């Protein structure tokens, strides 16, 4: 029956973020709440006209009502065609690629405290969107009078094929098919599925979630022969089998964590065993509270290696550049420019190619990692909750030690940089400021504190532990004890205790 004006009023917290707006899913229901936040997305998009808009999500409650409003004010924006995945179905590396192969303006992916609701918005090169365009969202969210929806039927989305809502076209792809090809340009699937059918290694992977869910099913179930249950839908740490290293398949059994510092680094070290980099890195790049591991690598293979703030947006302009081909952040995950996302799957078959080329577990392949460039030891301190200033008093009270810290030795450890972590861009020039106090020792340590979460009404202070270990004896400690030293520096030349109150960290990973 034809496009519609409809009155609205502004919301006050659509502000999205890193992710996208994250909000339980009673919040998102709110009359008119989710069309206030497209309309305030597609409001950026100055040219949509013979354009396409990329599509979908996780299942999961809501995603089937919202992905059949966004596509009702697509049309009424006036895009040519929306490819939507089958049944809403759309992974974010999937997205990215998708988006990326056809030249899509952009898109919208619905996925997700447990629980919530996610809206993210991708732009043309495939990435989340920057800073400059999610404030122009939120800045549009609150001063919206009305907004422009087509009123229709739902499309159905159970079957493949174009189907016509207004001027627009409806193309309902399969959620694999593009993202399946691309991984098959990087790996040799062929010897991918031969390690599993001996079955006599372990299976690695480096973000959560990684080895659950219906892309792992087709592609590591269907397509490369895995065993039924291999895939969870909806562990064994590989430190722990490096320790106990001092008939059945394995590829079902339990499956083993990499911790994404260490695995950037030994992807980096193995990465001309696959196709997909066989000659060669442009560069690896990390964010700064990621351990140096991958630092000891790209050294010796003569390559840079870039130092971004926390998040995969700094990575973009690096790998559409052509500087850095691996990327990787702190607790949660790896990537390469096939994508311009966290791609857990990615990492799951790039391990499962390097296992099949060189035909020994992955404990081995850890220690041998260790042998060659040292262990970086690692781990993170969170202090959640304290209160708004007395965690920027004790971030202004350690900025104002550091000059007099550089040259002098602190127990067992010489302070070579000591520093407010700044970021000048190599292709924007933008630069990013107060992104951590780092502590750097010439042993090749490091403390590193940042906060977060500055804007609740708490903060949370977080604490980066990394000890350099180059002794292979010494490379099969305790995490924890390894870092006793580098912990009570950390909690002393800060006052952590004296100036917060707490006795222990929250978390300790």
């Amino acid at each position: 029956m034809g496009i519609q004006v409809i009155a609205t009023t502004p919301f006050k917290d659509q502000k999205p973020g890193t992710s996208g707006l994250r909000k339980p899913v009673p919040v998102f229901q709110q009359p008119h709440y989710l069309e206030n936040f497209i309309q305030a997305i597609f409001d950026t998009i100055e040219a949509p006209q013979g354009q396409t808009l990329v599509l979908g999500g996780d299942g999961r409650y809501f995603n089937a009502e919202a992905i059949q409003v966004i596509l009702k004010m697509a049309a009424a924006k006036g895009f040519a065609r929306v490819k939507v995945g089958q049944n809403g179905i759309l992974s974010t590396p999937a997205a990215s690629c998708v988006i990326r192969k056809y030249g899509a303006v952009g898109g919208i992916i619905l996925s997700a405290p447990q629980g919530d609701f996610g809206v993210k918005f991708n732009i043309a090169n495939g990435g989340p969107a920057p800073e400059k365009v999610t404030n122009a969202i939120y800045e549009r969210s609150l001063a919206l009078t009305h907004y422009s929806i087509y009123t229709a039927p739902d499309v159905n989305l159970h079957t493949l094929g174009e189907f016509p809502l207004g001027e627009m076209i409806v193309e309902v792809i399969d959620p694999v098919a593009d993202y399946q090809a691309l991984l098959e340009t990087l790996f040799d699937f062929d010897r991918i599925a031969e390690v599993i059918r001996t079955g006599k290694l372990r299976l690695v992977f480096d973000a959560m979630h990684a080895v659950t869910g219906p892309y792992a099913q087709q592609i590591l179930e269907k397509c490369l022969g895995a065993p039924p249950g291999t895939v969870q839908n909806g562990l064994v740490y590989a430190h722990d089998l490096v320790q106990q290293l001092f008939d059945r398949n394995m590829i079902l059994g339990a499956n083993c964590f990499v911790t994404p510092s260490d695995s950037l680094a030994i992807l980096a070290a193995n990465a001309q065993l696959v196709p997909g980099y066989r000659d060669g890195l442009a560069g690896i790049a990390r964010s700064m509270p990621t351990s140096q591991a991958a630092d000891r690598v790209a050294a010796k293979l003569g390559i840079d290696c870039y130092e971004t703030p926390t998040g995969w947006k700094f990575f973009g302009n690096l790998l559409d550049a052509g500087k850095v081909t691996l990327c990787g952040e702190e607790s949660f995950g790896t990537g390469s420019n096939h994508v311009r996302e966290k791609d857990g799957l990615w990492a799951v078959l790039f391990w499962l190619n390097i296992l099949a080329v060189r035909q020994t577990p992955v404990a081995e392949i850890v220690k041998d990692h260790w042998r060659t460039y040292g262990r970086n030891y690692y781990s993170r301190h969170d202090y959640e909750g304290i209160e708004g200033d007395r965690a920027h008093t004790l971030m202004s009270q350690l900025e104002q030690k550091l000059p007099s810290l550089v040259g002098q030795t602190l127990g067992a450890y010489t302070v070579a940089t000591a520093d407010n972590f700044s970021y000048s861009d190599p292709v924007d020039h933008s630069v990013s400021q107060n992104q951590g106090i780092r502590l750097i020792f010439e042993d090749g340590s490091r403390i590193v504190y940042r906060l977060s979460g500055t804007g609740t009404q708490g903060a949370t202070l977080r604490v980066y532990l990394e000890r350099f270990e180059p002794h292979p004896s010494q490379q099969h400690l305790d995490a924890q004890v390894a870092l006793a030293d580098l912990i009570q520096l950390a909690n002393d030349v800060a006052n952590i205790q004296s100036l917060t109150g707490r006795d222990r960290p929250t978390v300790i990973t």
